């Protein structure tokens, strides 16, 4: 039955999702300065001031808040109070949205997308909210792919961060990650006059295959184009995300498939999990398997999912880089630190959209594909893997992971944090002081290895994407060349303040606070700390340390909504904290 | 298996169409002086000429042309050749369109788009001309669905016609007119709040479901409301393209889903052809019953395809108007000429999207609907419908339908043109003269009526988006207002010039020519005596006749593709035979 397919949609979880996310858009807009909320006196929880917003046409919302550290508005969901012209209205997120227009500044040809993409995300809240779901408690001692799948919030930061505009209503069971159905990847045979192949300098095409695929299948593949009277001499094998070839590649690249440079092969052997960034792909059906990538053409929080040719080519070179690099470093060996290693990469350039289009643009980006190091074969047994996410997640129920996690450790809050800060900050604080090297440090990227509840280090995935080293002067492979990058020395800094602090941190405080483990003030007394003992620990850089100071009385910060509808000082909550010799 | 969904994208089939959509898009660009072909001299086949494109890369086309009347540059597709550096290459529709890029003056946003029409209508073509079809012969003696589903070419001007852009691989064989899959409507519950219904004054929406559906299903459906707790008298049922429904209305309109406002029922019993607008459904299960027009948010030649709620509120009263005011004409009664009403319609109000945007927009228009008279009830027995597309018709072996229609009819060419003149082209000149009444009579709009062979009168369907009244001392009901119009003095006439000589008789000529029926001269001949003999039967209104001239040296024009791509003087073909009271 057609209605079947949002089942998930009823009167009172709609409600419910409605109600959250409206306390992210009020907390986040607030937060970057499109709201200011007026002071009304003490609120209607203790230690909490009662705030209003009144709009210009009689709607008015009223709300408990506690402004914490980098101006966060800590609301409870409960709190809130929609009256319009007096009468009490429902919570209503995408009326809200609607309220605020004035302020937000959308283009108005840009609006209805985004009220799309906040429709879509209330739509997965609803079915996250409504799905099989274990508690708190459990999700804290699941293995790693059952907390992949488990997670709810998405970016903390973004309000319409689950749009994924594309996927239609069948679409969503069969491939949203809080789905959890099972995904086989499509096979194509792509000419090597469009498709490019690069690897890690001791890998090639031929070994890749017979890990990933075998040679059995891999066979099986080359007789077929041969059995069609096709060379397959003149071909790579390629996967793709299945909608992708559904949707985009048999219409959108029909030349090519008309004359033969893609050629259809099926559906994979090997069953795969979509992962939270929803392309990228986990093998459940054997062990020690890559994750595999794909370019998807949605529209998800900003950006269309696909993957650049251009950006495929120099990948592996990038990684191998960065990953000689870490392993030659006695500090970052001794801490543990490393990345996930994007070891080989397809691209397939569309040689049409190429020739017409001189500008980056998401066209030239629907084909490509790569392979990502997996992480449980680096791990010592009994150890588990978590999405750093986690410490986020908060369950249907409301209750939140991280206070679980911390009592299955035995360890109190500040040891278990200070453990944490070590496994993940400092090695990012290390990374750009001793080799001006960046990443995209988020909840997505960062898997923590956890040792009965106790982080013991991390790994960073997403690698040539997002990585820059900050130092034009740096020697690099012809291939890795655009690693290297130079950035204003006011903005060296942006990783850490913004990605981290403000990014991640600034919400991991309120969780903190909200179930009573740490005082926000003691978690960035903490985090001082472990800065600090690092700097002390490595004098010979204080050049740096003065020249891109962490301790600086204000941030750089980043209003990433405001970025997103587009297409004041904030202080630094470790200032007060400023070591001597700074 | 994935890859059957593209088994009709194949080298030959592929070379095929490609070769003859340049051949299409040589003649129009070269039409809208997009392109001006330098003359090399006398061409390969006699009466033409030999004409070259140099473009700026190395690229070369030399073809045959003859330029024939307005500017229409008749080309045979085997004789044109294009050479890449002296070098011979394949004609490919999506090369040419990148190769002339700077003469379009596609903005760089568009480009990409107008590329995936191309791609898609290459990829339908490829289709068309590889699935079973009937010849020219018997095709031009098949019953009206036949005839319809067989069609090809598309509107004859608009080089990317068929993009229909939003259809995945699978949606195209469902869903695509040329695919001829019976289609089941979906049923919605519509509460009152957002629906409003409009239809007949003899009708009401209690008549029209009676006709429709049947009290059987109407009772289900009450009964599946009151079952799950609601009340069926706050809403109406309505029907919407499943396309729809799953890729749009499920996500899109996702609150009203959770609120109820809209309760999916399910797939109708009764089957339905999708005809060549695509989002139109006529009824192949039961006899009499009335076309489905539906909301369908695909893009298709230029628009989106949605149908927009404030258009269908007078709907009905507009048709009720004209119905009325050609069945009180005694030259119409006479004529047969006549309207299928749109008898009734439904448009859902989105007030999240109608309280963010002040302005027309696509994101208004997407769930509508309405219910259009069958023609089959108007006819006589032994009489047969044709889309008056059908006269442009070639199958894929290349034979013209016109000539089999008129072979098959005994009559002269002469002969059968003076009637179809007279049943399609007298009645428009009638409307606009004496009532200002102007429609869209393109091969689309115009259902012929054939009675052995021979065209004896028309119907015009597709009349509240496209008519006009252009004078606003009419009076009409309020609900009708809109339909009266004010255009300048100069651009009166354009549905003739534009609408019939430049978009349908332009192309309507080289088929006659090509297949040796009459030369075109002929034809413009009897065009004009048909005209004349009208305004001299009807003398009294010399004034208009002045006024807004028929025989004026030039005729008004429009460069369709330009007006796509965007979002000189062109003789007038009958000026040479002005009578004389002008
Ligand atoms: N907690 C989270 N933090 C950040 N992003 C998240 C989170 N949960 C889900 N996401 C989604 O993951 C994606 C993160 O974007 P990003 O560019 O970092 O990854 P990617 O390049 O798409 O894939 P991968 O990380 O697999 O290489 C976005 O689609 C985002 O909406
Ligand atoms: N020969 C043809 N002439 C004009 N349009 C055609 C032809 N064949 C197919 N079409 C398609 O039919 C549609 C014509 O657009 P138009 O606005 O006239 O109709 P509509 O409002 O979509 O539907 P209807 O005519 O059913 O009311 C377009 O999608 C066009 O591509
Ligand atoms: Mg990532
Ligand atoms: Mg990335
Ligand atoms: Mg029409
Ligand atoms: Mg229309």
């Amino acid at each position: 039955h057609p209605a079947e397919i949002v089942a998930h949609l009823q009167p009172e979880i709609w409600n419910k999702v409605n109600r959250l996310l409206v306390r992210k858009a009020i907390s986040e807009y607030a937060h970057e300065w499109l709201l200011e909320p007026q002071r009304l006196g003490p609120g209607e929880t203790p230690g909490f001031e009662r705030f209003r917003l009144t709009l210009a046409d009689g709607a008015q919302y009223d709300f408990d808040a506690q402004v914490m550290a980098m101006r966060h508005w800590r609301i409870p969901p409960e709190s809130i109070v929609k009256t319009v012209a007096g009468v009490p209205a429902p919570l209503d997120a995408l009326q809200f949205v609607i309220e605020i227009r004035d302020k937000l500044g959308l283009p108005v040809d840009r609006l209805p997308i985004y009220m799309d993409e906040i429709t879509s995300t209330l739509h997965g809240s609803a079915y996250k909210h409504g799905r099989t779901t274990l508690g708190a408690a459990a999700l804290a001692r699941a293995d790693y792919q059952t907390i992949e799948t488990s997670m709810i919030e998405g970016h903390p930061s973004f309000v319409a961060n689950n749009g994924r505009l594309g996927f239609d209503a069948e679409d969503y069971h069969g491939y949203a990650p809080e789905a959890a159905t099972p995904v086989r990847l499509m096979w194509l045979a792509v000419h090597k006059d469009n498709a490019h192949f690069s690897c890690l300098s001791d890998m090639d095409y031929d070994s890749l295959m017979s890990e990933e695929l075998g040679e059995s299948a891999v066979t099986d593949f080359a007789a077929r184009l041969r059995e069609q009277g096709l060379h397959p001499a003149d071909y790579y094998f390629m996967p793709a995300h299945p909608w992708q070839w559904f949707n985009k590649l048999s219409l959108a690249f029909a030349p090519y498939v008309a004359q033969r440079k893609i050629v259809c092969l099926g559906y994979g052997e090997e069953q795969y999990l979509a992962q939270q960034s929803i392309r990228t792909f986990f093998n459940i059906s054997r062990p020690g398997k890559r994750y595999v990538k794909t370019s998807l053409s949605i529209l998800n929080m900003g950006f269309m999912r696909g993957l650049s040719p251009y950006y495929m080519a120099g990948t592996p070179a990038i990684n191998e880089y960065i990953h000689d690099l870490i392993s030659a470093d006695p500090w970052l060996r001794a801490n543990g630190f490393r990345i996930l290693r994007e070891v080989a990469s397809m691209g397939f350039r569309n040689y049409y959209y190429e020739a017409a289009i001189d500008t980056d643009t998401p066209y030239k980006k629907m084909f490509s594909a790569l392979w990502r190091e997996n992480p449980l074969t680096l791990i010592a047994p009994g150890q588990n893997l978590m999405t750093m996410a986690a410490l986020l997640h908060v369950d249907p129920q409301g209750r939140a992971l991280l206070p679980e996690l911390i009592q299955a450790s035995g360890l109190d809050a500040g040891t278990w944090l200070e453990r944490y800060v070590d496994a993940y900050l400092t090695p990012l604080i290390h990374c750009f002081y001793a080799h001006d090297l960046v990443f995209m440090p988020h909840g997505e990227n960062v898997i923590l290895v956890i040792q009965d509840g106790v982080p013991v280090r991390a790994f960073m995935k997403d690698i040539a994407e997002e990585s820059s080293i900050l130092n034009p002067q740096v020697r690099l492979p012809q291939a890795a060349q655009r690693l290297a990058a130079d950035v204003p020395e006011a903005y060296k800094l942006l990783t850490i303040f913004v990605d981290v602090f403000e990014g991640y941190f600034r919400h991991l405080t309120q969780i903190l606070v909200e179930t009573e483990l740490m005082p926000e003030h003691d978690f960035w007394r903490l985090v001082a700390g472990r800065i600090a003992a690092y700097q002390q620990a490595h004098p010979q850089r204080l050049d740096k340390y003065r020249r891109y100071d962490l301790f600086a009385p204000d941030m750089i910060h980043s209003c990433l909504n405001r970025l997103q509808l587009a297409n004041p000082n904030l202080p630094n909550p470790i200032a007060c904290f400023r070591p001597s010799w700074l």
